[PDB]
């Protein structure tokens, strides 16, 4: 996250990281079982841990549970990043406690103008590199589908959506992929992609979560 703040311990209890012997991507807990993340973020033998703020440091109040599958959407395109989605299952269910919490799957999509918190232990820097030992938060407003598509000619479908600043400065970035961007207390979207980060007129990209409850209901369902 460049440009924003130090959340505070344990106040996004839904934020998780997937570690594969070092943390490479974020994930959001939806119930005591499951995971939504990034389908960029796939990889084999991945460990969820939640309740962390300091990534580096046991602190007390984590929770580490190996993923047992892991459930890319079944029309992801790497290329396009389109439909950059992915469910991951914990061997065992999540002890749910004021540090450890799922977050609400929308039944509506997000309105543009609406202020979003962005969450990640990514990138600090827009030019350079710095990661952060602590959770880290941006408060960014979704952008106009016209001006998601004007920074992005021929790149944006109706399955993401443009967050952030369009004078740069503050954005998600590396590292903080597959983390969640919640609006007015539901997951709207999935830290996904970007020119840069925080760069001007190259806002965030992320994906459209409210296109896939179906699918993450049906596959929760039976898996
Ligand atoms: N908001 C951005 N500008 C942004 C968002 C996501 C990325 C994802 N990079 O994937 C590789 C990785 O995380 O290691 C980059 C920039
Ligand atoms: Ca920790």
């Amino acid at each position: 996250i460049v440009g924003g703040y130090t959340c505070g311990a344990n106040t996004v209890p839904y934020q998780v990281s997937l570690n594969s012997g070092y943390h490479f991507c974020g994930g959001s807990l939806i119930n005591s079982q499951w995971v939504v993340s990034a389908a960029h973020c796939y990889k084999s033998g991945i460990q969820v841990r939640l309740g962390e703020d300091n990534i580096n440091v046991v602190e007390g109040n984590e929770q580490f549970i190996s993923a047992s599958k892991s459930i890319v959407h079944p029309s992801y395109n790497s290329n396009t990043l389109n439909n950059d989605i992915m469910l991951i299952k914990l061997k065992s269910a999540a002890s749910l406690n004021s540090r450890v919490a799922s977050i609400s799957l929308p039944t509506s999509c997000a309105s543009a103008g609406t202020q979003c918190l962005i969450s990640g232990w990514g990138n600090t820097k827009s030019s350079g590199t710095s990661y952060p030992d602590v959770l880290k938060c941006l408060k960014a407003p979704i952008l106009s589908d016209s001006s998601c598509k004007s920074a992005y000619p021929g790149q944006i479908t109706s399955n993401m959506f443009c967050a952030g600043y369009l004078e740069g400065g503050k954005d998600s970035c590396q590292g903080d992929s597959g983390g969640p961007v919640v609006c007015s207390g539901k997951l709207q979207g999935i830290v996904s992609w970007g020119s840069g980060c925080a760069q001007k007129n190259k806002p965030g990209v992320y994906t459209k979560v409210c296109n896939y409850v179906s699918w993450i209901k049906q596959t929760i369902a039976s898996n």
